[PDB]
């Protein structure tokens, strides 16, 4: 799998359904597919909810059931934050997906899950910088300079800004506290 993790914004935007949930099952493989499926209980549904309104219930999500195409493999109590997409019917996730705790989120992240991040998403675009040199090419991005780090996920890009407009033209880096 040589996915790379996308800022939480960028999950958000381009994630169908974003939910919080507990894993439930023991996960199984589905033999004629080779996805494999988790049970969760759904407590909550931040994006999605207009289209299904209060009768929205999700009960499985699936991911590839080899590592090698990107599955995710998952680590008992705990909600956890999905942001996942809809394909041929199902809610995937992969490797790549934003899934974490929702206790280990900032202040910041469950603003903009719930709130905050759907600002951007129509204008804005989370650009990467994985490697020196990197360019910012365009007023409506916000360069990802967070990717540079060893602990990417809590740089201070990821963890408490959004990338959201500015002026006419130009978006940035916006603090979310």
């Amino acid at each position: 799998c040589t996915c790379v993790p996308p800022h939480p914004q960028t999950a958000f935007c381009n994630s169908d359904l974003v939910i919080r949930a507990k894993f439930v099952g023991t996960p199984e493989v589905n033999q004629t597919t080779l996805y494999q499926r988790y049970e969760i209980k759904m407590t909550k549904m931040y994006k999605g909810f207009q289209a299904l309104g209060d009768a929205a219930d999700i009960r499985f999500v699936y991911t590839p059931a080899m590592e090698s195409v990107c599955g995710y493999f998952h680590r008992r109590s705990e909600e956890f934050l999905i942001a996942g997409k809809l394909q041929d019917g199902l809610l995937h996730i992969t490797t790549c997906s934003f899934v974490a705790p929702w206790n280990s989120l900032s202040l910041a992240q469950r603003r903009g899950f719930t709130k905050t991040y759907t600002v951007g998403c129509e204008e804005c675009t989370v650009f990467p910088c994985l490697s020196i040199p990197c360019k910012l090419q365009s007023g409506t991005h916000c360069l990802w300079t967070d990717q540079l780090l060893q602990g990417s996920e809590k740089g201070f890009q990821s963890r408490h800004l959004a990338c959201l407009p500015r002026e006419p033209g130009l978006c940035t880096w916006q603090s979310l506290r």
